[PDB]
C-alpha cells in the first residue's frame, strides 16, 4: 500500500500517522503530530465551507456560525481556549438561534470555553438600527429557567468593534458580553469600541452569579446618538464581583448626559483603579428589589476606590427602591481615594454636578463612608456640589476629603423634601476656594430638607468668600433635632451671616451649635466690675459666648465671655476703670451646649 | 530505502523528518515539524506507560510520577512552562521522594519551570486522613540546607481540589503550594477548593525569599472539620511579597473559629484588594523572632489595604514574640480603605469581634496607622470592638475611620493588664449608632490597662446613647500620664457620666482633659457682680470650665466661665441684678490644661 | 513521482503537504500541518544563517538582526506575538538601522507586534561605555515626524539584562523600552536588571500617546556608577497611562543620590501598589511646558497611591516650569495610602529627606491632596520633613496623615523665599515622637518663606518634645495674612515658646491664631470682684484668653477668661474673698479671632 501511504499522509488523517516524541526524549509519550496540534484550537479549525475548505474572514463573510461551531465543539470535550487569530478582522452578520434568540444574542458562550481574542471582532451592517447582545451566556430565552455559565473567560489583546451603528429605537438594548447566570467568568485586556450600546458587559442576572470580573479593559466611544436611552458600561449584577484597572472614554455630547461607567447592584462588589473621561456619571451603587432573587435584597460591602474621573454629572449615585413584595436596602459602602472633576462645561448644560448624589420615598441607604477623595469643579459651574441630597438618606459619613466646588451640601428648594438622618460632615473636610466670590445669593450648605436628625455639620473654611449669603442655612420648613452644627471662625470675621436658622431651629433642646455673630452691647454706668447686656433679645438659646474682637479702649473692657438671661439678652461682666455707660459692637462666638 | 522512509515517518522520529518553514517565508529557518512542536510541552508528553503509550488520567490513575518527570525534564533544559490540559482531571495518589519527602510533598517544583494549570488537579483518597504539601519548592528535607526555588510560576484558569478529606490529627499539616526558599515565584488565577488544610500557599521559609505573589486566585471551603487546628490561607514568610485581588470563602462553622485569610510575617509585604467571607480572621501581621533568619527580626512596611471582608472574629491582628536569643519588632504598618463587618452571629459565639486586635509581655508593636476604614457589627454582638487591646502596645494611630460596633477600645477586666503607649484616637474617627441603647453597664472606651502614657483619646459622638455607663472609664488600677482625653459635648447633655477616672487620674500633672459634668453652685447674696461657688469640692484639678446650660433667670446670671480654688471648689463671677443668695444646677464643660 | 513525494516531505514545504483536521472532527477545516504551526511564531523561525540553518544563541552571537527580521515579518501580516524562548539567553551586540538610529536604538518595535519574552535578553559588551535604547517604537530619527507605535505589548516571565556596563559619559542616555508615540502599549511581568541606565521604560513622547502601562514588572540594580547623571525607572510621558504593582530595587550608593522610581509628566496618570527600595526618590509629578505638545500644558489627575517605599531623599516631588512660549501647570493631584520611610543613613548624607518636596519662580502647583499616608525617618536624620517647601506653592492640602520625622514644614533659611498660598495642614495630621529630644535650636514648623496667605496650620502634638525651640516660627521676613495658625495645648505646658511670630505677624487683621503662653498678672487690692491685668503690654492683638492653670489659692482666684486693653495689657475679672494686691503667673491659651 505505498500509494495508500502517500494518500493517507495527504489526507486529513495524515498528521495522525506522523509520529512524535518530545525533544527526542525516549522517556516521553510516543505520540502523533495530530495529538500535539490537537492541544490547541483556533477559529481556523472551524472557519470552513461545507467541503472543508478554509474561508478567509472579511466584510462579506459572516463568521458567526463558525465561531459558534468551535465553541460548541470545545464545550463537548469539557472545555478549552479558542484563539481568535491576530492579523484578521472577523465579522459577525446574523443572529444566533436557540436559547440566546430571546436575548437578541449573536454568539452563545459555554461553560469552560474561553475565548482568547487577539484579532478583531466587528459587527456587520446587518445590525445597524437593531438590538444585539454579542456574546450571551444564558442557555434559555427565559433567564429564570437558564442554566449557569461557569468558568468562561474572554481575554487577549484584541478588539470588539460595534461598527458605529446607532440605535434604531430608544427601547432597544445592546450589549457586548452578557455573561448571564455567571460564576467565575471574566473579561481581561479587551478593547470595546465604536458603538451605540446600553452596556459593554453585564455580569450576572438578578443577583445570580459569583466571582465575575472585568480587568484591564478599554471602553471607547460606546454612545454616539440621541436615540440611546441610557448607558452603563459595566453592569455588575452578581455578588463577589467587580471592575478593576479599566479605562473608559466617551467623546459624544450624548454620553455627557446619559452614560455611566459602572453600576454595582449586588453585595461584595467593587470598582477600583480605573480612569474615566467624557461620561455623565462614574458609578451607580444601588440595591433594586426587582433584582434581589439571586443574592438577597441587601447590597452591602460596596467599594468605589482609587479611580480617576472627568465627568459632567455625578460621580457616585446611591439609591434603592422597592417592589410590591420586596424592599431593597443599601448599606456598608466605601468611597475613597478617588480624584474626580467636573469637566469644562457651561452651568446647567448637563445633569447637576456632584461627587455624591442621593437620587429619587422608599430609600434605605445608610453606613456609607466617603473619605480621602478629591473633587473639583470649575468656578463657572453653579450646579456643582459635594453631595446633592435629593431623596431620603439614613446615613452618610464624610471624613478627610477635599471638595472644591460651588456647594457642599445641596438640594433644590421646593422640589423634594428629603428626610435626613445620620449625615456626618467632619471638620477634617477641606472646602476649596475656586468658587470664592461666585456665591452671591447662595448658601454653601443649603439644607433644603424636610428634616435633619442625628447629623453633624462642622464647617471649616480655608479662605474667604464674602459673596456667599451664608455658610449654612436651614429654611423654616426644615426640622432640626439631635444635631451638631458648627461654623469655625476662621475667614468669617467679615461675614454678615454665618449660620442661618430661618425657623429658629437652633433653640432645640438637643441641638448643639456654635457660630460667629456680631452683637451690640451696652453697660451700666458703674465704676468697677460692671455688666454689659445685649441690645437685642434674640439670644435665649445661647449657653455661652466669647469675644472674637479686640478691645480698642483703655478706660474699660467688655466681658470676655457671656451667658444669657430669660428675656433673650446676653450678659457678661466687664470692667470700668472709670465709670460711664459703654456701648460697643463685638464679634462673638455664640455657643449652644458646646 | 522507501520502506525505511515510511517506517521513519510512522516512528517517533517521524516529525523530525518533515520539513517546515514559517508561512512559506524563504527567509525563515529551515526547520522540522518536531522542532516547532518542541517549543511547547504538556503533561501528555510524559503521561505514558513504560512502552510509551499514553495513559488517560482518571480516578484510578496516579498522575504524580508523570507530572514529576515532565518537571524534571524541562528543568534539565533550563526551564519552560508545562501545560496541565483543560478538559481533564489529573489525580494525585502518592507521595514524592527525595528532598520533598520530609515535607510530606507530592510534586517537587523546580526553578524556571512554570505550571500552566488549565485542567483540574485532584487528590485521591490515598490522602484521606494524612498530611500533604501538594507542590513543594524545597530540594532538601532540612530547609536550612535547601537550595532556592527561583522563577517558578503557577497560573491558569484551572483548579486544585483537595478532595474534601478531613485531617486525621490536629498535629498534621497540609498545604497547596509550599514554594520554599522562594525568589520570584507566583500563583495567579488558580482556584483552590474543597479541603481541610493548614494553608493553601506559603511564600518563603523563615524569611528567605523575595518577590513572591498570589494574585487573582480563589480559595473556597478549605476548612471543614473539628480536627483542623489552625488555618491561614496564604502565609507570606518572605519580604517584598504579597497578596492582591484574591477571593477567599469558607462555609464551615469551624472556619469561623479557626481560619485567617492571610498572614504577613516579613517586611515589605502586602494584602490588597481582596474579598473575604466566612473566615474568623482577616490578616495576622506579625514578626515572630523564630522566623527572623532570612530577612531580620523587624517586620516593617506592612500594608493591609482596600479589602472587603465579612468575618466572625478579628480583622487585623498585630503581634510579635521573642526567642531566647532573638527579639521580634513590628513597626511601620498601614491599614486603610478596608470595609469590614462581623457577620450575623450570637454574642460570644466566636472569637471576640474586632477590627484591630493586639494579642498575647514581649510585644514591641509601634508606628501603626489605621485610617479610612469602615467597620460594622450587628447590634446584638456585645463582643465587638474597634480595638481589643489585650497586650502591650507601643503605638497605634487611628484617623478618619468609621467604627460602628459595641466598643471603641476594649480589654476585659481582670485578664491582662497591658502597658499602653502612643495610642492615638483622633477626633476624626466617627462612632456609629447601631449599638445605641444596648450599652447598659458598659463603657464605650473601657480602658482596662495597667497604664496609659503618651496617648490621645478624642471622643466624638454622632448620636445619643444614654444606655452606656460612660464614654470612657479608667479603673483605679490604670495609671494615666502625659495623655490627652476629651469628650465632645454633642449628644452628651443627658449623660450622668461622660469620662470616669476611678482613681482621680485626671489630676495628673501632664494630663490634659475636658469633659462635661453637672455642677451645683451657690452664690453670695451681694447685688451686682457676685461670686458663685460649687457645693462639691471635687474640682481641684480643673483649670477652667464654662457653661453648657442656658440661664432661665431674669434677675441674675451665673458665671459664663469658672476657675477653681485650693479647696477644690469651682468659682466664677456672675451678676445679681437684684441681690440674694442663688442656687443653680448647670451643665459645664470641665477643662484641665486645654 | 514517489521520489518527488519523499523529497517534498523532507523539504521545507513538507508540513504543507501533511493534512490535518482538528481532533478528527469531520466538521473541521481540512488543513495542513504547516497551517497550524503557522498560528504561532518564535525567534527560532528567524534565527538562522543565510542558508536557512538555525543558529544557537550565546555570547558570541548577535541575535539583533534575527529578532528584527521576525518583528518585520509579523508586522507585514498585520501583527501577532513572537515568543522569545525560555531556556536560552539571546544576546544583542549591534545597533539597529534606519529610523531608530537617531535614538541609539537596538530593536525597532512595530504596531500590533507583541513580544512574549520567556527567556533572557542580554546586552553584549559591544555596548559597554555606549548609549542605547534596547527597544524603540519611533519610526523616524525626528520624533516630531514619527508615526505612532500602536498595540504593542511586551510580556512574560523573562528578563532584560543590561550587562552591568557603566555609562561612558554623563551626557549619554540609556533606556530599556522607548515606546515612542505610543498608543495602547504595555510591559507586563518582565524583570529589568543589572545596568547603568537613565530609564528602564519611557511611555510616550512629549505628551503624545495614550493607554500605556507598566504592570507587575521588576527593576533591579539599574544604576551602578558615578558617571550616571540621572535615573527615573519609568517615565510616563503620555496621558491615560501609569504604573502598577511593580517592584523597584537598587543597591548602589549612587542610586541613593540620583535614582527616582517613576516620573509622571502628563494628565490622567498614576503610580499605584508598588514597592521601592534603595532609591533616592519615589515619584516626580510635574508638568514641564517643554513636553506640552501632545496632551496640553496642564498635568492634572495625577495619582500616587498605596505604594511601599524605603528611600533616601524625597518621596513625591512636585514641580512645573515654563518655556519662552509655553507655561506648565500642575493641579489635581492625590497622594494617598503610601507607607514610606527614609532608610538608615547619616544626617545630610543624601538629598534632604522629605515626604513631599516642592522643588525649584514659575511654579503653578495647586489642588494637591495628601491624605492617609505614613512617613517615618530615623531619629538621627536631621534632614527629614513632611514637606520641604522650597519653591512657590499655590496649594497643597494635608489631611489624616502620620508624619514621624524631624520637621513638619521646612525650608532652609536664607536660601529660597517661597510665596505660599493655600497650604492647609489639618489638625488630623498626627505628629510622631521619634525625634523628640533631638530638636534643640529647631522649629517644628519652620516657616522660612517670603509670604504665607490663605493657609491653615493646626499643630497637634501627641507627646512632649521640650528640646524644640518652638512648634511654629515665622521670621520677620515672612508676611502672614488671611491665615489660621493654631497650637493645641496638649503636651505644651512646659514649653517656653509655642508659636513665634518674629515680626508680630499674628496682629494682622485677617490672621486667626491661638497658642499657649505664660503671662504674669497683678490685681488691684479691692475685696470682691476685682480686676487682674497683665504686667506686659504685648497683647494688643489678643481677642480673648483663658486659663490653662489651676489656682492654688483659697483667698482669691484670677479670672477664668481675659480680654485686652488699648495699651496691650490683658484684663479680666477675678474674685478677692479677702482684699489685697495679688500677683500670679498663669498659663493661658491666647486667642485672636478664634
Ligand atoms: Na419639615
Ligand atoms: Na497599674
Ligand atoms: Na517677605
Amino acid at each position: 500500500d505505498p500509494d495508500q501511504f502517500r494518500a493517507i499522509i495527504e489526507s486529513p488523517e495524515g498528521a495522525g500517522h506522523v509520529g512524535y516524541q518530545y525533544r527526542r526524549n525516549t522517556g516521553s509519550t510516543m505520540r502523533m503530530v495530530s495529538d500535539v496540534l490537537d492541544e490547541r484550537v483556533s477559529l481556523w479549525d472551524f472557519h470552513c465551507d461545507p467541503s472543508g475548505n478554509v474561508i478567509q474572514p472579511g466584510p462579506n463573510v459572516d463568521s458567526r456560525q463558525y465561531l459558534q461551531a468551535a465553541i460548541d465543539y470545545v464545550s463537548s470535550n469539557g472545555g478549552g481556549t479558542i484563539t481568535i487569530p491576530a492579523g484578521y478582522t472577523w465579522y459577525l452578520g446574523s443572529y444566533g438561534v436557540g436559547g440566546i434568540a430571546g436575548h437578541s444574542g449573536i454568539i452563545q458562550l459555554r461553560s469552560n470555553v474561553n475565548l482568547n481574542i487577539e484579532g478583531r471582532i466587528h459587527l456587520s451592517p446587518f445590525f445597524d438600527l437593531k438590538p444585539f447582545q454579542v456574546f450571551v451566556g444564558f442557555d434559555n430565552g427565559d433567564p429564570a429557567s437558564s442554566g449557569n455559565l461557569e468558568n468562561c473567560h474572554i481575554y487577549g489583546h484584541g478588539v470588539v468593534d460595534f461598527g458605529g451603528y446607532e440605535f434604531g429605537a430608544s427601547s432597544q438594548l445592546r450589549n457586548g458580553v452578557a455573561f448571564g447566570r455567571s460564576y467565575n467568568c471574566s473579561v481581561t485586556g479587551i478593547t470595546f469600541q465604536n458603538g451605540d450600546v446600553t452596556w459593554a458587559i453585564t455580569l450576572g442576572w438578578n443577583g445570580y452569579g459569583s466571582n465575575c470580573y472585568v480587568r484591564k479593559c478599554r471602553f471607547i466611544n460606546l454612545v454616539n446618538s440621541s436615540v440611546n436611552a441610557d448607558h452603563s458600561t459595566v453592569y455588575v449584577n452578581c455578588p463577589y464581583s467587580g471592575v478593576e484597572s479599566c479605562y473608559f472614554s466617551m467623546s459624544s455630547s450624548f454620553a455627557r448626559n446619559i452614560a455611566c461607567s459602572v453600576q454595582l447592584h449586588q453585595h461584595d462588589t467593587f470598582y477600583r483603579g480605573s480612569t474615566v473621561n467624557g461620561y455623565c456619571r462614574g458609578a451607580y451603587v444601588v440595591m433594586h428589589a426587582a433584582e434581589a432573587a439571586g443574592a438577597g435584597s441587601y447590597a452591602y460591602n460596596m467599594q468605589v476606590e482609587n479611580n480617576i474621573a472627568v465627568i459632567y454629572g455625578q460621580f457616585v449615585i446611591l439609591g434603592s427602591d422597592v417592589t410590591a413584595t420586596v424592599s431593597g436596602h443599601l448599606n456598608d459602602v466605601i468611597v475613597s481615594g478617588n480624584i474626580v472633576s467636573i469637566g469644562e462645561r457651561a452651568a446647567f448644560s448637563a445633569p447637576f454636578g456632584a461627587f455624591i448624589d442621593i437620587g429619587p420615598n422608599v430609600q434605605d441607604i445608610q453606613r456609607v463612608l466617603v473619605t480621602g477623595n478629591s473633587f473639583y469643579a470649575p468656578a463657572n459651574i453653579t450646579d456643582s456640589a459635594a453631595i446633592t441630597l435629593r431623596a431620603n438618606l439614613n446615613g452618610c459619613t464624610f471624613i478627610a476629603n477635599n471638595f472644591d466646588c460651588r456647594y457642599m451640601v445641596y438640594n433644590a428648594p421646593g422640589t423634594t423634601s428629603p428626610v435626613v438622618q445620620n449625615l456626618v460632615w467632619d471638620k477634617s473636610n477641606v472646602i476649596g476656594g475656586t468658587h470664592a466670590n461666585q456665591r452671591a445669593g447662595q448658601n454653601l450648605f443649603d439644607m433644603q430638607f424636610a428634616s435633619v436628625v442625628n447629623s453633624t455639620i462642622e464647617v471649616q473654611l480655608s479662605c474667604e468668600d464674602l459673596s456667599m449669603f451664608s455658610c449654612i442655612l436651614f429654611p423654616a420648613s426644615c426640622q432640626l433635632s439631635y444635631s451638631k452644627i458648627t461654623v469655625d471662625s476662621a475667614w468669617t470675621k467679615s461675614m454678615s451671616n454665618t449660620a442661618v436658622f430661618e425657623g429658629n431651629q437652633q433653640a432645640g433642646a438637643n441641638v448643639y451649635v456654635s457660630y460667629p455673630a456680631t452683637v451690640n452691647l451696652t453697660s451700666y454706668n458703674t465704676q468697677g466690675a460692671v455688666p454689659f447686656f445685649s441690645t437685642d433679645t434674640n439670644y435665649a438659646w445661647v449657653t455661652s459666648a466669647y469675644s472674637l474682637s479686640i478691645n480698642e479702649n483703655l478706660d474699660f473692657s467688655p466681658p470676655a465671655t457671656y451667658t444669657n438671661k430669660a428675656n433673650g439678652q446676653l450678659v457678661g461682666v466687664g470692667y470700668n476703670e472709670i465709670g460711664g455707660v459703654r456701648s460697643v459692637s463685638v464679634r462673638l462666638m455664640l455657643q449652644r451646649q458646646v
